[PDB]
């Protein structure tokens, strides 16, 4: 059972290259790379990956990496993001973001909050930030309207789902370059989170998530003024 998400939308990937499932020998080679890649051997490993993972397998690889690895292996987010960067394909990156958005959509749209694995949610949110904001690439307003999503979640009593999704994404702006405060978009979201902290009468763990986020930017609650949307 699902609920509508007014302020979250997934677009289709534009692609002229026919997509196929990877054959057993390609899967074997790809898994070998993923299981043995380190910061030290990254460049050579990506060279090896390119010989096997041709563009007709980009959708397969994105679905695989996001659903089988990124969703459950937060310690490898930085490394996997570096692999995607090294591959040098905009199309691959688009598929990676697309699958991530679709997976996030399913979780955020699940009506029963007890049926949402909170760690999977936080992992996918952090991963999204890793392959967008942390690479100085935006998350488009047409896909996620963050301020509207937060205000709607307040109205619909969904902050326990939406807040950690927002904070785990936004923390990835902390070393960005483009998206660190005083970036007004980033700061705007922080100001609304501070307002909600004051007004929502929410669970302690949400206060914790906001505190952790502010700290990542070397900011405190006292350093910002709350918005007044609520």
């Amino acid at each position: 059972e699902m609920i509508p998400l007014k302020f979250f939308a997934v677009d289709e990937v534009s692609c002229q290259i026919n997509q196929e499932g990877a054959p057993k020998d390609v899967v074997e080679k790809v898994l070998f790379v993923l299981n043995n890649v380190t910061l030290a051997n990254l460049n050579n490993k990506v060279d090896e990956l390119k010989k096997s993972l041709t563009p007709n397998y980009f959708s397969w690889f994105s679905t695989y990496l996001v659903t089988q690895r990124a969703k459950t292996e937060p310690n490898y987010h930085d490394l996997y993001s570096k692999v995607i960067v090294a591959m040098g394909s905009g199309l691959l990156h688009q598929f990676m973001v697309n699958v991530t958005l679709r997976q996030l959509f399913v979780l955020l749209s699940t009506k029963d909050e007890q049926a949402i694995d909170k760690k999977h949610l936080k992992n996918l949110a952090s991963w999204l930030g890793c392959i967008t904001l942390a690479l100085n690439k935006p998350i488009k307003h047409k896909n996620i309207a963050f301020r509207e999503m937060l205000i709607e979640a307040y109205k619909e009593n969904r902050l326990e789902i939406v807040v950690p999704f927002v904070t785990k994404i936004l923390q990835r702006a902390s070393e960005s370059k483009i998206f660190k405060p005083p970036n007004p978009w980033t700061v705007g979201i922080l100001k609304l989170l501070i307002e909600l902290n004051e007004k929502a009468n929410w669970k302690l763990s949400l206060t914790f998530e906001v505190e952790v986020l502010l700290k990542s930017f070397n900011l405190t609650t006292k350093s910002l003024k709350p918005s007044n949307f609520i």
